[PDB]
């Protein structure tokens, strides 16, 4: 059985930009296909309905299983709109999103739809006066860096494909739907390195990535003066580049000890497993 | 008046991945408005004719004034579909793609299709025993840092940008749509850094990462002994991992002259410029 | 003219230890003269009592124009003792503290004490199984080149050497005495950096430093479990080692520009100022 | 019992900022009472024997088991007036010091003190030109970093923690006085290693750091032109900044192979022991 | 027995540096006894006759039991001269070279030559804009770093040692001279590393010290245009740079795991192997 | 004109491993003509008088205008006797050695002989149990890029132009003849580095590498304990890998103000100069 799903990109998330290609990662994968729209960047209410109803009526040919809304603030005006339309839709739904969306998490469960928050997948420092987007670009490179090598992409991938798991055994319920809050602390629960300062090297990755959205957050919708405010953005970006060298030093402790975890999907979807270089992943 | 376009991303590269994000970065533009359909990374024959209709289904109401096609390879067979479909519709289109894609650039040429090969953006080392998911995503990090601080990204914005500005003037003929092959040479004609060593490091890191792709080339599809693939392909992501260093080098040396240049977008889609940190863009 | 001072120790903090040492840099100054007491590491309420009382047994005979005391938290029981015991003495006094002296700022605005609260001045990961004397010491040097490069060093010689000229002038007010909280937003207020990017990094090391108060404090006092709270302190002391990376990076970049600020002190007290290496301070 | 000492400082070291913290690095220890007094960075004659006094005058009431003088160059005119008053005193007494030390060696035991002379702990670029107090912290951090992280405060540590026994067994002849002289060849006698790689950086890191004094020297009190004395002294930093790196290069191979040492003390003063992150230390 | 051999330097290649210095690195082998003649950096065909003439002179006292001409391009002019003059002699002979000698290859074998031709030892960017002695001398310290951290020159050593044991059994016939080609690849066959990161850093160095030839051949002789040169040939170094930082790297690997190869020769001339630091050779 | 000279090498060092190749650094002069014999690493008096004996051969035909003799300690046995040989011959001659040579600095302005000694150019630790040939040239690669980007190298190849241009006004009288010797120190009398902090980096390098003889020495020549000597000839060279790096640290500072100096030869010899990347030479 081929499972189908279909992924909502609005606005833009560390989490959101890979979530589907962390499931298929050579496209040899035969028991998943997939459909992505989106409006890029734009994430207003009438840009979240207008993609969410590309969704549905592709939906009514496609039949998806299930279905992902990824991007920023679930909490927000459009993502709100999404929640709103997926929930009354008869298609089971998952959002992807960042810290802001804990404010409607209750919400969510109410609505009868998942959800996997990225805590560490922080805004960056969206001013005018020092975001373009070559500087768009490189801060997404630094929190990729950081959501990969720290596992945080290893923990939504194996959300995804127990989800996956369940609509091949075709039907999914309510209680099948992910309802996950990922942090630094995420890691503790997880046996994703083998040597301890790795570990502690990846949890200061993420405390570094999520405590860059509260400096975002402070230079864009706080601070007004501009002599201000632009240091204040480009500070934010400094951390995320540190926390990346953080993420980046934690792998390489592990290349040390011939221990770095794979997790490849096989042609059947099973996720196997290895540490040892040499080790045929099983 | 407002420019329209549908992205369709079938497989990924670094480029395809970013190139609409590229064009509004903060999501403040009022001058464009965008849908995106893709297929993931999957780019076979009926996963792309599967994307090219969605984007043919939503073109009727959407009315988009230009297609970009984006993924690896536009000689292979999924990708040689997209182009003849989109050469036998009625929109202007335009193909990204990688250096494998010169193998059709004069076919693409008499199809009537613009194109924007980047030979940097160089294929990763997909063998299963290797590439798991979240080393798919730690190349794709290191590739972005590379194809964002060398400027790569910049030459790809002011494409778009120049073509955006025609579909205003309501008329975009085949005369309009770029036709760019874009690797380490590309540098040299372009005022992209202020200091000589960030461009001459930046060059540095565009040669490697175009080289990575032969030694992926190399493993993948060449040899057959996993004592040897194995690796092989390992070590083109150590050589991607030093071009985002180098990358990275040439960004510090612009910041250490407080040159780096950003050129962001206004609200009415006007590409601004400026050098110094504290100077307003203009 | 020469002004004196006594110093109390109880506990320790990156301010404090260096405090006294900031204003006299090459031992040539002729017009201050200091005593320096404590009880080490020990900051409990009887030792806090003995630290002052020895403080206040010298005064009677070296007739102190002020009295500084510094070390961990100003709110708690030893550190109250000794803010009521420097309060209702015959001396003016100050008080050197972190982030969670706020408590009492108000009191000790009532109490009618001048403060400097160092915010990034953060509590390390004190448990046994984590933090040996070299451990900590490790801790010490990393946060000190944090403290010192990004310029919080420079605010603190400031704040008492103006108390110094008072002094000098033979009448110490209340309205003399400092008031400051320290933080990342400190350097918008300052010329530190002749390099921007130099500012912005020294403002992200400054950030991280705050933020690893809270990392320390949840492995300290709030997580029980040995197995989640020794990662805990180790994440914060990676984090201090990388703010201490951002500040040396900033330190380098003022090099690159032969602008280092220096603002040593002359022998009758002055404090001079410089940015070129060949230059005379003046 | 509790064993009580009073520290002596006067100038500064970086073995006698940090001595008396190394030996109670949480504050938990039950066993020991520690003074500390000085006159802060002056170390003439008429200081050293106000310091001493101030120890001597609560030495009557505190009744310490030992006494401690820390700072630079024992042979020095100051150092060696606190040498008499302690040599004549009733209290046993350890003498904390550099590489100077070496000449008043004998001295020192025909007076019947102990000493712990520290070759590594290098005099910095004292000229006004390019010493400032964020340049002596700066240097400070340094070689923090050095003592620590290579091992030398362990070995001081140790040092301390034999002698406050022998206070607790209640008598302390000079036989029990430490006798300890400091340098890179200190490693070869110790285990502190558990990767010689990580011991030979850590012995590279002291041999550069005692090279340091001897450019410290050259620059402070040979070279009186200034265009040559400047350059000098700052090429004396530029080398305590690489020693710094060495020693952080060591530990993170220790890192590597999850064999950090940690010795900490426990609540009664007993010196506990471990290598691996998880293992509780005994 | 002990072997004589006679090496020719005329141009200059990592290689020819270093090939009889590999040999006797503590100049303590009894076994062995070297002349080595050359024209220093010039190898047009009359230097390289009268270098080839000097050792012929030489060889008729000398008695070599073989003789070696190393530096750049056995297909050029100079060293084709070199070729014929050795393969007529009464001489065994060995060639050593970089990749250009390739195209001579067949000939070679035809002359009855041994060679050893080193693909990463790749020529420099020798435009006089550029390449002053300082430039040429820091490119050639990192391609030494690159060409014996990754092991090819102990690739040659074992080449030598071996022809030198047949010197030493009294015949050398065509059948025992080398025929090595050295890459990338060269790796895969041989038990270098004992981590398998430290190989695949490795074989990383090596693509991009032999991808730097291309670079400099282009901009030295195919672009004409100074603006557009300059930067290509110091492109170039900036990739050997950071070759020489993966060799590096890999190296480092190695000493985290204690597990650094050496082989070092015995009076004797024995090779002898070792890879534990405190391990005698054996 | 054509000057003429023989360069002599027994045993290694950084400085005569590159003399003659500084002096021609494209091989396009036209106004040199240089021969280059030696005995490769042997140095002992056979040896070098074995050497002496072929330049002198080829001498009576070359008829060169001056002789250099390179290798470590002109006061060892071997270097002596090559000393007396060429202060007897009808040549002038100059002797590159290292620090040791200055044991014999008098004898050699006796004997009319030029100098040129370079301390920084140490030994390595030549013991077998750790010095094998990778690792004899990864000590030379770092070496070499001290000697090069501190500038030493340049110093060297101005001494030998100024002296082929002696030999072209065909009279080198004892008084043309260099005596130098190169230190730390000799970078305060140059105008090498246009940022102070890239002269006081390598200031520091050259000390590093300076002090990295004297551990050496004492791990070759003193310590008789494997177990201390080994430990200690490794601690040298992880000194000089970090002297290596303050070296391309320094010139890295250079390329940040696009100030690297270049001083090329013209094809008549002519020494030209330039800072600008883009500038050319003059
Ligand atoms: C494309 C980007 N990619 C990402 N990728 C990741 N991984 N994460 C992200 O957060 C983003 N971005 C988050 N994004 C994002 C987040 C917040 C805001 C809101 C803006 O931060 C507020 O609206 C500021 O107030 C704007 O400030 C505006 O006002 C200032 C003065 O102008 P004036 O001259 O008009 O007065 C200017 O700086 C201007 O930009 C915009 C974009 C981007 C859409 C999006
Ligand atoms: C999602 C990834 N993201 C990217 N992102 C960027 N920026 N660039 C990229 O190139 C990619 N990838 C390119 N991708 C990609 C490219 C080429 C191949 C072709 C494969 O390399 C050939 O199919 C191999 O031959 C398969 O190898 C197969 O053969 C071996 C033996 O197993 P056996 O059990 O069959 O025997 C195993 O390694 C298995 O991997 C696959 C995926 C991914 C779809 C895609
Ligand atoms: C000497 C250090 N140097 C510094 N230097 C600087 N710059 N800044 C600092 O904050 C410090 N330190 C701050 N310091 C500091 C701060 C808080 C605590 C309190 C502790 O964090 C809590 O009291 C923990 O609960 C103790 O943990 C205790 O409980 C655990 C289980 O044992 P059980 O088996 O008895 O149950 C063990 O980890 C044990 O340590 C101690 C020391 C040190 C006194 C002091
Ligand atoms: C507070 C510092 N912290 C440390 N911390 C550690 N860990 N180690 C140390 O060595 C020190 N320093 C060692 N200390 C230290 C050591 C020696 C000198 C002696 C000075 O080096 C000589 O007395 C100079 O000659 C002064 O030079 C003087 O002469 C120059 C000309 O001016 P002019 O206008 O008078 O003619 C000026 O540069 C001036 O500083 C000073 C301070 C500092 C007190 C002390
Ligand atoms: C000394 C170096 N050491 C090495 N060491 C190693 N390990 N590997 C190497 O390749 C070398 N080198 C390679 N060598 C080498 C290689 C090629 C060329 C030929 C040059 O690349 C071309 O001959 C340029 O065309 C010269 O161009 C000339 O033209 C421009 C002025 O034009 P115009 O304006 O005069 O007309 C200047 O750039 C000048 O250099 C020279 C030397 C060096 C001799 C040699
Ligand atoms: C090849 C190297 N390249 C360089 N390159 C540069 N740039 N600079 C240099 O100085 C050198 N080297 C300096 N050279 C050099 C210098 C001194 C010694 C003297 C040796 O250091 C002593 O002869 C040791 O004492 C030998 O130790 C011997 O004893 C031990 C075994 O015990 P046993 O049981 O054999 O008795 C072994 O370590 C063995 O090597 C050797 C070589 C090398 C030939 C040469
Ligand atoms: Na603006
Ligand atoms: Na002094
Ligand atoms: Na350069």
């Amino acid at each position: 059985t081929v499972a189908k799903a279909i992924f909502i990109k609005c606005g833009n998330l560390g989490t959101s930009m890979m979530m589907d290609m962390l499931l298929d990662e050579r496209a040899d994968r035969e028991d998943v296909e997939f459909r992505v729209v989106g409006t890029s960047v734009k994430m207003d209410p009438e840009c979240v309905e207008a993609a969410v109803e590309m969704a549905l009526d592709i939906a009514e040919d496609f039949e998806p299983d299930f279905i992902v809304y990824g991007g920023p603030n679930p909490a927000a005006p459009g993502p709100s709109k999404a929640r709103e339309m997926l929930a009354d839709s008869e298609y089971p739904a998952v959002i992807i999103g960042d810290a802001p969306g804990l404010k409607v998490k209750d919400e969510m469960e109410e609505q009868g739809l998942g959800y996997i928050l990225v805590k560490p997948d922080a805004m960056l420092g969206a001013r005018r006066e020092f975001l373009d987007p070559v500087e768009m670009a490189i801060y997404n490179a630094d929190l990729m860096k950081v959501l990969a090598a720290t596992g945080v992409f290893r923990v939504v991938q194996e959300a995804f494909d127990e989800l996956i798991e369940k609509a091949k055994e075709d039907e999914i319920s309510e209680n099948d739907l992910p309802k996950l809050v990922i942090d630094r602390n995420t890691l503790l629960e997880r046996e994703e390195f083998e040597n301890p300062y790795a570990m502690v090297k990846a949890m200061a990755a993420l405390e570094i990535a999520e405590n860059v959205a509260d400096v975002s957050v402070e230079g864009c919708f706080v601070e007004q003066d501009k002599e201000r405010y632009v240091p204040i953005v480009a500070s934010a970006h400094e951390m995320m580049r540190k926390a990346a060298e953080l993420a980046d030093e934690a792998r390489e402790l592990e290349k040390s000890n011939d221990a770095v975890l794979r997790t490849p999907h096989a042609p059947d979807g099973k996720v196997l497993s290895k540490r040892k270089f040499m080790e045929d992943p099983e």
